[PDB]
């Protein structure tokens, strides 16, 4: 149905409120309210490591996207790594704090409310085709060239349908994430 | 192809600077190195300063909400810019805004001339039209802009896509008429 294409370069950056890193914001749901947002879609430059916000009655997943990884740690459970494309979910309530061990990353991050949204999140590559009822679709790039729906995706380029109503059919070619959001009820 | 995109649904985002934030409304498949080729959106400007640039790009803006404002281009003298009065301007010109009785929404158009063709004309009444162009827009500024069998709301935007032969359209109430085409 609609088809938008976010392209990369029309992304502004915006530094973190502490100077330790930036947002470049990509998309984001059409509400308004005062009451809490439904879901975001953006890439965080992590320059220096320290602590993250919360958010809480949120639902984060992050991936690393540039730079070789770095080290999570949650709610002081044991220290996790992230390397490149490696999908990691946590609670928005948590405590997160993040170590830098090669410099400086790029993260693609998804957050959403749970009690707002049904959400699905997957890497993928090579030729794909899935059919879904979901009402956003969006397929983000990590290659010189993804395929999808007439469109063609390079470095970090988003593809959303919206307002869909029935059974979507999508084929897609190449390295990229494939996230799906519907409201709930 | 005919989508309506609803006021209700536009996105708005927060300008970097905090001077005021901009509702996305629809823009072009872009491309990757140059991003996106035209776009339609609203700018809620809430208070007086700079604007960004955008060399190489065609901009044609429109207060939609508030008095008006006082815009200073390059070196030339101000320009004052009242409802519904379209005023054209490069967009490697250096631009600021001057609030005057607070704030103000702009209805904005850009387009990057290498590649697009475009039109841009604010009408009111019964209109109709025959056009060639490839996208085709049309902006509300009424409780019922009729167009195409659908109606628009405040701010709402029609948009024909992919037209391929010689569109006969007729609208009906105050609303800014829009058609872009790919250049070869």
């Amino acid at each position: 149905s609609a088809i938008s294409v976010w392209r990369a370069v029309d992304y502004v950056r915006m530094p973190w409120k502490n100077g330790g890193g930036s947002t470049e914001e990509i998309t984001r749901d059409a509400g308004t309210g005062l009451e809490g947002f439904g879901w975001r879609l953006s890439i965080a430059d992590i320059g220096e490591s320290g602590g993250f916000s919360s958010f809480a009655g949120y639902q984060r997943v992050i991936t690393v996207i540039q730079g070789a990884g770095m080290v999570l740690t949650v709610d002081g459970e044991e220290q996790r790594g992230l390397l490149p494309l490696q999908p990691f979910a946590f609670r928005g309530d948590s405590q997160v704090s993040c170590r830098l061990i090669t410099g400086p990353i790029r993260d693609f991050n998804l957050i959403y409310s749970p009690e707002r949204y049904h959400a699905r999140l997957q890497w993928v590559d090579g030729v794909q085709r899935f059919f879904s009822t979901a009402q956003t679709v969006l397929v983000f790039s990590v290659a010189d060239e993804v395929k999808v729906l007439g469109e063609k995706l390079g470095h970090h380029d988003c593809l959303q349908v919206d307002g869909n109503a029935g059974l979507l059919d999508i084929s897609v070619t190449g390295r990229c994430c494939l996230i799906e959001l519907t409201q709930r009820g």
